[PDB]
């Protein structure tokens, strides 16, 4: 079968039934190179898709694109194709004091902050990852030597007003952001990005397992442009072990 | 050095407990305290039985917190002004799911909110969610209690009626919002309904407080057969044994 | 035939078609003595049931819980069994100046800030007393001698932050409830409760009669905790008022 | 002193009255004032015609409000900042129970929020509710002139037609929100519909001013949809009883 | 052959009209009427004056709609039923931008709905937007005019009072939502408070019929300066003569 | 150096470009380019592509959105950080009403807001209309094409699949909210779907900034999904032309 957006067939994941999704193009590759036989399949929009075999077994990786919207395409046209596993690494920047630049977390659940998570489940309905895979993220992050946090994450649909930056063209955020940072933070919330709501919600809804683990490459309390050799550093590793939950995953 | 006006009673009663068992039932607490050493009866008021109890040398309370949400809330926040940290709930469900037996247990890794009470701690997007360690926890102990353990979505109601699509009722109505929502749940992947999990979740995860919720499974909405006996009280006991080696694997 | 949680049969009511539906099991008693003839039916979790005679006709007396949703399966089992009339009784908070401890409301109205509500009537219904039991409530309350209001109540699914107290563990409020109490205030609210709102929406909207009066133990203007008078004045109140329902 | 922006009054042109009969039509105002004392004209202005008269020795004004929420809660508002405290609304409404008869009243102990201007006074968890001492004198007012009287809920629309779910329009469509609803009403035990209710009641409940509504029933939407002399005449007789008791 | 139940006039009364110009005072009805050829007086009932004229040889209805979306929905609704398919809204207005002057016109190109008639329509995502034609027709008549013309967003409001943020109120409240908005609208850009525009806009945009809104700007929320009776005398009769050659421009 | 966090480049490199055409695919960026002068590569990252050329001797910058709302959010923001103020959004979309045919052109004028970033902007009350210059121009433009022209409101979905209701998908389950949502977008007069406009022009319009979308119309949704290969091509190459020439327009 063929899909409306990713320009993959069936036959091209060669039987995988479990995905490495990461939001830039440009990391697919990187991605796939840790595992064994990488093989680029397309490059289309925001979608660029390889396949790699790990522990002998095929594993698709694929880009999402920024937001809900494109991650929502993305993870539908992969589960037409036969996955039901989804991993998801990124980046985040971390909004509490105690959460440092290099730190890693694993999304126990989101703040829905977005539009999409609204098209599969009403907003009472939990954005929160599958149990194994949020388990086998957490290991794998710990595994690696890295200090891991566990808990919530803000999930919005901007980058800009949605998380209260107001270094930006008008200097304006809508009533409903204004004082939001400080009530995130009160709330114990740790980081902010911009797929997971949607991400979670729709798999959780779906019968398709998913989770998500990032690294931190800024707090806001602090700075907002990273360091390279420390930012590098926590990309790489970040990679790694999204590769290693994979393997824990594996049946 | 206070008497929380509801629960009533002190820190000092508590004798430096961080961790509560919170079932329903009043009739449950005394049942939790006796699984371990040294219980003794703190108060009694409403809804609110108080035991003290410990385990492995280290204080834990037992409190009920009623029937819903809203009960359940000011049973949370008196024990928290009282130095209680983590809360692990216990208790009854029906489950909504073909492949979930009586008998079986659920550890809820995430709650629908149909409740009112959650909102007063967060607004609705926040993610009515566990503890990790908690969740943990209660799973390992679920699963060497020899059970049958499903991880995954509660639904989470204010009523017990209308709220999860019962038509038996007095009026045979159900309000627009709640017509079809059962098929709903099950398509999403719910696992069960139970009333207080929405409430003590959202405001335990908005409040750097630790929370989890297990429960043994007693009834299903879709299969007919009526539970076997021997089964349900089986059940209930083992429910409780659970809960409290969770609560071991959390003050190791 | 034995409603779920209640642990009562139709039979068990003896004809009876009006409750009086305290919160506090402990006080259920209290109120069946106020009457003739009372009589213990069944205790289980935070329901307590008694039956009595009041000039001759059978009465409920059956508590609640706290909450919408404990009240909402007592209501719902209550109206299985033929109970028709709900008289709620309890104790509030005041948040006006000129409202007294010692004073008793009668509400006429709730603000919906609870969830069960919802599971009855979407919220642009109205959270409404049968006007006969308010009425009856109204004219008990003030043939008592007490000082009586009528008006608006504030009905919260949480005792803290719902009703704006600050002296808690957290020590915040969420962004709907900072400010609440002052803009309450400032719209007339009387007081602070937690189940009119469940009780008078889900009656109203399923052809049932309810109403609320309650006695005042602390004005939320002088401080945030309250510390037996109070409560005895407001149950004679309250069988007085099932007194005048009785047709 | 000032003249309010839209009624055209002055605090001075109401000889200290403090209660208000407010109709919808301002044809109506005249009707209602002549069955008082010295009735005057005081102006008129678009949907505002305002009259002043005396009901056993006090003054009284009689105002409309024209249709729906927004013009009520103007004319509202320009009364209270008159000195008016006291609103009783009087009109005519369609009901939806299969009981309630044309010609039958109905006095409005809550009212469903079916509108805007009502969100603009209290948020939507706030109850549209009357007085109590209202809603009493309306009810013993209704009975002493021989009426059919009901007590209950109202369902208060910003629109005659969608919102009151009529099909027999010109795109014969009713949105989501307002498909079933008639049935939903029905069945939660709401008696009627009108346009101003929800308005009026949530402004006064949460601003101090005492509010309560009656009206007379001129079509019973389980017989048809599109719908009235002496039921008019009679509301209007009892709404003025109403105001004398509310005056003692 | 009947006769609508409000307006109190007949299909046949409109001589073959699909044109309506809605004014809200009853009182400008005749004057618009006026402007155009053999005006002829149809009813008048409540808030509802009803008259016929034509334009070029063309039946054009003048029907006032009262205050607020509920009155305006009646009257469109109304003469929906009897053939008129397009609607032009034309008043005169306050702004709350301090670049618009009094004199000066605006024609609405969306608005903000804050009423409660649209969502009778419509649910709130929908947007409250004119046809382009009947816009186009409005700009073109406005501009030739001379007047300096705003094409722009309009908050439209079920209150005159607190939501449109005023305090010099009986009570000095404006409810939580309103409070700070009339800065709010002011940054993003809106240009001026009006009550019957979004449901005018909303009923239309999703039944199929036509409409548009212009208004001259009678006084500005941020503006000392007192403007003197001609300059206001002079804006009046020209928001009615553009309403009108904007009528001209969109008969076929 | 004023530099962005996402689009890798500066202000200087816009040369004081104050119009952006704004396709959603990276690739059609240099297509759209290549139609003006002296077009030249400035950065790619992720789904941001971003070419500068001359139309008429202005500066002019093309830069890709992605899809969704919040990708184009980021987009128009940072061009906004560097100068830009005009933004023409061309893209392709799906028609739902049966006389819109495939090939026809579509200019949108307000969107109804199924997407979550909007809000971010302005409340769900405030509409998502383009700036009136910028649809005039796109008009204009469109039929000087020879296309045939629709003006009027297009559906703005943050998914592809349930916001748009389809059902040949891995569940085949739409939510409640969108469940009978097609037919009621038609019945209110809907033209059209795509993902990016609601979050676009509510956040121009709130923002100070000049937005319009244009599209060509490569499926209808009461037909079939799978688009002729030939004519797409055509409808493409259109689109894109007519961006070019509604932006001399909006320069001139
Ligand atoms: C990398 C990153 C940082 C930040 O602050 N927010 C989002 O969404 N992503
Ligand atoms: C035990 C039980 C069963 C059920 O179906 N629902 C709730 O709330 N509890
Ligand atoms: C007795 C009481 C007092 C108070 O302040 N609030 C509630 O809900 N109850
Ligand atoms: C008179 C009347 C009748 C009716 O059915 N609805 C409204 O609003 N008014
Ligand atoms: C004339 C005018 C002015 C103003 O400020 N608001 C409304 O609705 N109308
Ligand atoms: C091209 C296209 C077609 C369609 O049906 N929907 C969206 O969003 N885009
Ligand atoms: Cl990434
Ligand atoms: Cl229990
Ligand atoms: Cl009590
Ligand atoms: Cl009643
Ligand atoms: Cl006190
Ligand atoms: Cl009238
Ligand atoms: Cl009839
Ligand atoms: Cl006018
Ligand atoms: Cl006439
Ligand atoms: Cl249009
Ligand atoms: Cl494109
Ligand atoms: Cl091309
Ligand atoms: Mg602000
Ligand atoms: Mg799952
Ligand atoms: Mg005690
Ligand atoms: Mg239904
Ligand atoms: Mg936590
Ligand atoms: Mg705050
Ligand atoms: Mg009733
Ligand atoms: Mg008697
Ligand atoms: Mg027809
Ligand atoms: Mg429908
Ligand atoms: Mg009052
Ligand atoms: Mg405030
Ligand atoms: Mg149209
Ligand atoms: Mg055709
Ligand atoms: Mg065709
Ligand atoms: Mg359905
Ligand atoms: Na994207
Ligand atoms: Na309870
Ligand atoms: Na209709
Ligand atoms: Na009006």
């Amino acid at each position: 079968k063929t899909v409306f957006h990713l320009g993959v067939t069936e036959a091209d994941l060669n039987g995988a039934t479990l995905a490495i999704i990461p939001g830039d193009p440009a990391r697919v590759q990187k991605i796939a190179e840790l595992m064994d036989n990488p093989v680029f399949l397309a490059s289309h929009r925001e979608y660029t898709v390889y396949r790699a075999e790990l522990d002998g077994q095929s594993v698709v990786v694929c880009s999402t694109g920024i937001g809900g919207p494109s991650t929502s395409i993305a993870v539908e046209e992969l589960a037409q194709l036969g996955v039901r596993t989804f991993l998801r690494v990124g980046t985040t920047g971390a909004i509490q004091p105690h959460v440092n630049v290099g730190d890693m977390i694993v999304t126990t659940g989101s703040v829905r902050l977005d539009g999409a998570s609204l098209h599969f489940a009403p907003m009472e309905f939990p954005a929160v990852p599958d149990f194994d895979v949020a388990t086998a993220m957490k290991a794998a992050a710990q595994e690696s030597g890295a200090t891991v946090h566990m808990g919530v994450t803000a999930s919005s649909d901007t980058f800009y007003p949605g998380q209260e930056r107001y270094d930006t063209f008008t200097g304006r955020v809508v009533r409903r952001f204004q004082g939001s940072m400080k009530e995130w933070q009160d709330m114990g919330v740790l980081n902010f990005e911009m797929e997971s709501a949607t991400l979670l919600t729709m798999c959780a809804s779906s019968g398709l397992k998913a989770g998500c683990v990032a690294g931190v490459i800024i707090n806001r309390t602090q700075k907002e442009i990273p360091d390279h050799a420390t930012l590098k550093e926590t990309e790489a590793r970040s990679i790694k072990v999204v590769v290693e939950a994979a393997r824990k995953m594996l049946k």
